[PDB]
């Protein structure tokens, strides 16, 4: 690695992790492995304000408010310490951290909550102080907490000329607090993983549209002088660099060897840019269930006209038409009115809208798209082209995402000037090429990866689908795209992550990679596990669930030895509502599921309840792995029923290698301790070169590089006397 930052041409700190390479290198050019959680889905709501909840749920944001405090972490009651200290515990180096607009900005325009976000530098510094490293999440679902999901303060709808009262009985959005109505909700009926349709209903169509492409297909939508685009741009990158600037002016400590860099927007709507035809659903739209509006249907219900549309399910291989449905708004339109923009939009929150802004009526009518007198759609390819230059078809990361990450990493290298620049494409898209004028070589690439069908079915099943091969179209039907059993399974997965590889080194360049979320869910067949069903069979029988995150995460070893983050870790999770937010569980620990320093976790003088006691399937994300080797690493491969642990090492002859520059990996006691009713490993060790030594749940191997070209050297643990109980 060089002697200075390819992004300043400064000397670098001792703890700088380098990012110019496809493996992230301390400074004596070690392979470092950085493997984690999401810290943490919590943080997507204020305190007390659950997805399930519609008390309050509108109020306080209309006024305002977003008390976010003590999440994810509470630093009042102690408990943020022990958490922590699990984590470490569980060999884990790496945290996403999550934050959100919302919470950044829910005043109002420009007025931040700086007491938050010193909270955050208040929490980011107990990290840095048990050793994470961490990098930052600005994080959103569907938008917003009001159009669905979480994200951007309610004060951006109003923004965006939306009633957010009117969502529900025009079907512009399903929010789990007024499922299946505002009148008489059900939250528990709310259907598994449906949230995520509502970036394919009208109010993310809309407002996404707006946020990457305003300017292009809404050029009347003028705010305070500027495009909505623009408006929507700014407000959500100077939050974030607000942020930063804190970080970097009153905690700059934490820069570099804690936080080591930013990711982008998370998982971004795509709106209707794109579009080929507003009258149908492409068959490429993977994800549909439940009612389906057609662009065009989800615009006449805008209006408040009834529609006959299709709903859809989701059966073994993907979904499928099940029957039709109709939708009455009775009237209801989603626009807001002008004298409701005055009471509660721009004359509430303090902007001025452009004259040609239309309000109260559909804003894609207004500009041409369909007719509402003959509720006829007039431009149904109106996305697909540049109004502009009808020659020119969309591409919408290369024409609008990329735009935006432009203007976005150059804010953050603005405050953080030796940041890593963690790039996340939009779901299941290739990134754009990116000019290294912006790069500097100083990035890793940060997809995000599930088990589809295991996330969508809330079970593991006998058989799996290749998703990634079905979306490039490489199998004549989708029935080729099938595996069953354990091992073709397991392998299909392992080479679905091998793609996001690829596709970093074929349009990127030569950088890490890092699966910034991955994970199954918990709430696997009506919670058997929990004790629900069957008279209370099968409580605490975490069998497929530990099947299910098993493979994915054996796809993230083998040849791949990939850096991730699991998604995720939910102080407050419980049996009931998962991890309070639209019926998803995806936390590891659970207070349901329960029967200290740093310098003691490094001591493994801890006691076994810390790791095991609230996990839920821990033997399959506790795992050995090797945080930092000398040379490159080649195949990792960890088996649960025979413990066994094997790990290749390319070593070259020029890499590092002395007293103090070693290997070091993670032994899991979980895995591997004599015993878990001090803790100790109880292991067998062979490798084919050097010595190596043990203690608490580390294991240091040095070994001398080849004389000449490049030789692989092998390590393999295994527990004495089989697996644990
Ligand atoms: C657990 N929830 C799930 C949700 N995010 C996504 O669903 C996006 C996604 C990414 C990668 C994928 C697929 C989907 N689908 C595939 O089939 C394989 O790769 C948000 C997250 C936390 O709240
Ligand atoms: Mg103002």
């Amino acid at each position: 690695p060089p002697e200075v930052s390819p992004v300043t041409g400064n000397p670098v700190s001792p703890h700088y992790i380098h990012s110019s390479t496809l493996h992230f290198q301390d400074v004596n050019g070690r392979s470092l492995v950085l493997r984690g959680v999401n810290l943490s889905g919590s943080a997507k709501h204020p305190n007390n304000q659950p997805s399930h909840i519609r008390e309050g749920f509108w109020e306080t944001a209309e006024a305002g408010k977003g008390d976010f405090i003590n999440k994810p972490l509470n630093l009042d009651d102690g408990s943020a310490d022990l958490h922590l200290a699990r984590l470490k515990a569980w060999g884990y180096n790496l945290l996403r951290y999550v934050f959100t607009w919302e919470s950044l900005e829910h005043a109002g325009p420009k007025e931040y909550d700086y007491a938050y976000m010193d909270y955050i530098i208040a929490v980011l510094r107990k990290c840095k102080e048990w050793g994470f490293r961490v990098f930052m999440d600005p994080h959103q679902d569907v938008w917003s907490r009001f159009t669905g999901g979480s994200g951007a303060p309610l004060w951006t709808l109003y923004a965006c000329g939306i009633d957010p009262y009117h969502l529900t009985a025009t079907a512009a959005a399903y929010l789990h607090c007024e499922w299946p109505s505002a009148e008489s909700p059900k939250p528990q009926d709310f259907p598994a993983m449906i949230w995520g349709t509502n970036y394919t209903h009208l109010a993310n169509q809309t407002i996404w549209t707006f946020f990457f492409a305003g300017k292009t297909y809404a050029p009347k939508c003028i705010i305070d002088g500027k495009n909505i685009q623009d408006f929507l741009q700014d407000h959500f990158i100077d939050a974030v660099g607000e942020l930063a600037k804190r970080i970097a002016e009153e905690a700059g400590d934490l820069l570099d060897e804690c936080v080591i860099g930013w990711d982008s927007i998370n998982e971004p709507g795509e709106g209707l840019i794109g579009c080929k035809d507003l009258a149908v659903i492409p068959a490429e739209q993977q994800l549909k269930k439940g009612p389906s509006p057609t662009p065009i249907e989800g615009m006449r219900l805008g209006m408040g006209e009834a529609q006959d549309v299709q709903a859809w399910n989701f059966g073994p291989m993907g979904p499928y038409r099940g029957s039709r449905q109709t939708i009455d708004p009775k009237g209801v339109k989603l626009w807001l009115s002008k004298e409701d923009d005055v009471k509660r939009g721009s004359g509430k929150w303090g902007w001025t809208r452009g004259k040609e802004w239309a309000l109260g009526t559909c804003i894609w009518a207004h500009h041409g798209v369909w007719e509402i007198a003959t509720s006829t759609l007039l431009r149904p390819d109106y996305f697909s082209t540049l109004p502009t230059n009808p020659g020119h078809q969309v591409d919408f990361v290369d024409d609008f995402w990329a735009l935006h990450w432009l203007a976005y990493s150059s804010r953050i290298r603005l405050h953080h000037p030796e940041s890593i620049h963690f790039i996340q494409a939009p779901v299941l898209r290739q990134p754009p090429k990116l000019p290294e004028s912006f790069l500097k070589g100083r990035a890793c690439s940060s997809p995000h990866f599930y088990d589809g069908l295991t996330l969508m079915t809330k079970h593991w099943n006998w058989f799996n689908a290749d998703a990634i091969g079905v979306i490039r179209k490489k199998y004549w039907s989708i029935v080729q795209a099938v595996r069953i059993g354990e091992g073709p399974i397991r392998k299909m997965i392992q080479g679905e992550l091998a793609v996001l590889k690829q596709d970093t080194i074929d349009i990127l360049g030569n950088y890490p990679t890092l699966v910034g979320e991955i994970g199954i869910p918990y709430d696997m067949d009506d919670k058997k596990a929990y004790g629900y069903v069957d008279g209370g069979r099968g409580e605490g029988d975490y069998s497929s669930q530990q099947k299910a995150m098993d493979c994915s995460m054996n796809a993230c070893d083998g040849p791949n030895c990939l850096n991730y983050a699991i998604w995720n870790y939910v102080p407050d999770n419980v049996h009931e509502w998962g991890d309070n937010w639209n019926g998803e569980d995806l936390s590891l620990w659970s207070v349901d599921d329960k029967e200290p320093s740093p310098s003691v976790i490094d001591s493994g003088d801890f006691s076994p309840t810390l790791i095991l006691d609230g996990s839920r399937a821990v033997a399959a994300f506790c795992r050995p792995y090797p945080v930092a080797t000398v040379g490159i690493p080649e195949r990792i491969d960890f088996d649960i029923t025979s413990t066994k642990f094997k790990y290749a090492v390319r070593v070259r002859a020029d890499d590092i290698a002395n007293e103090q520059v070693y290997t070091e990996i993670y032994l899991p006691f979980v895995h591997y301790a004599a015993s878990l009713n001090q803790l100790s490993l109880d292991v067998t060790i062979v490798a084919s070169h050097g010595r190596v030594e043990i203690q608490g749940q580390t294991l240091r191997w040095w070994y001398p590089v080849p004389g000449t070209g490049e030789e692989v050297y092998t390590i393999e643990v295994q527990r004495n006397g089989g697996a644990l109980r």
